[PDB]
């Protein structure tokens, strides 16, 4: 009886295996944009994507990772909220079961298709297992998504997704270019707060963009094909895989433009 999204074992119950999930830098938040307070101090975000080496992309049962070799200073994301260097080691979505919901942020209340998360740990911590033990050890860019035109930098992702239609299945998935994921504008709020999943460790410099990306119709219900299941097992598909908005407590949401 591990913890998922369900009514049994989803997010109202993960404070029993998790007690940080009532912690006081929990993410996901509402984004209240009349209160985030610009920032003038706060740089540009600095993507530098041109080196990403994409290794293989694997269902783990509570979403899909798209995984990076992290090994050398490729992939890495500064400036911003953030001081030094973050390497990029993964990144996955969360998405509803309608275009309605999805997103795990959400911006005046409104909640998007679906959400991306590109996930980088802090490279003065020497690798991600020492990263999330630290207060500044990871910084994930988050993106929202809403249904519209495609994505055709998102196509390759969608195409594999039948190949690991099932909890534990993995593919080769080389030279994934994650720069076809991103939104023109790199203007974002940021934000103190955690993992969205269990551990749910408080190690995260939140990194929202206010521009979203758009996806097709068809783009999202082929990410609501996978399932949550393993193989051989009762089907449940792997949608509302989203983390409700938590208590802001007392945090403070800056933004990067005016
Ligand atoms: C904790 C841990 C360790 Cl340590 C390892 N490892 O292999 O070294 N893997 N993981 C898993 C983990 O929880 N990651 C995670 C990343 C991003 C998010 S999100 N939704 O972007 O906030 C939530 C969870
Ligand atoms: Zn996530």
């Amino acid at each position: 009886h591990h913890w998922g999204y369900g009514k049994h074992n989803g997010p109202e119950h993960w404070h029993k295996d998790f007690p940080i999930a009532k912690g006081e830098r929990q993410s996901p938040v509402d984004i209240d944009t009349h209160t985030a307070k610009y920032d003038p101090s706060l740089k540009p975000l600095s993507v530098s994507y041109d080196q990403a080496t994409s290794l293989r992309i694997l269902n783990n049962g509570h979403a899909f990772n798209v995984e990076f070799d992290d090994s050398q200073d490729k992939a890495v994301l500064k400036g911003g909220p953030l001081d030094g260097t973050y390497r990029l080691i993964q990144f996955h979505f969360h998405w509803g079961s309608l275009d309605g919901q999805g997103s795990e942020h959400t911006v005046d209340k409104k909640k998007y298709a679906a959400e991306l998360h590109l996930v980088h740990w802090n490279t003065k911590y020497g690798d991600f297992g020492k990263a999330v033990q630290q207060p500044d050890g990871l910084a994930v860019l988050g993106i929202f998504l809403k249904v519209g035109s495609a994505k055709p930098g998102l196509q390759k992702v969608v195409d594999v997704l039948d190949s690991i239609k099932t909890k534990g299945k993995s593919a080769d998935f080389t030279n994934f270019d994650p720069r076809g994921l991103l939104p023109e504008s790199l203007d974002y709020w940021t934000y103190p707060g955690s993992l969205t999943t269990p551990p749910l460790l408080e190690c995260v410099t939140w990194i929202v963009l206010k521009e979203p990306i758009s996806v097709s119709s068809e783009q999202v219900l082929k990410f609501r094909k996978l399932n949550f299941n393993g193989e051989g097992e009762p089907e449940e598909l792997m949608v509302d895989n989203w983390r409700p908005a938590q208590p802001l407590k007392n945090r403070q949401i800056k933004a990067s433009f005016k």
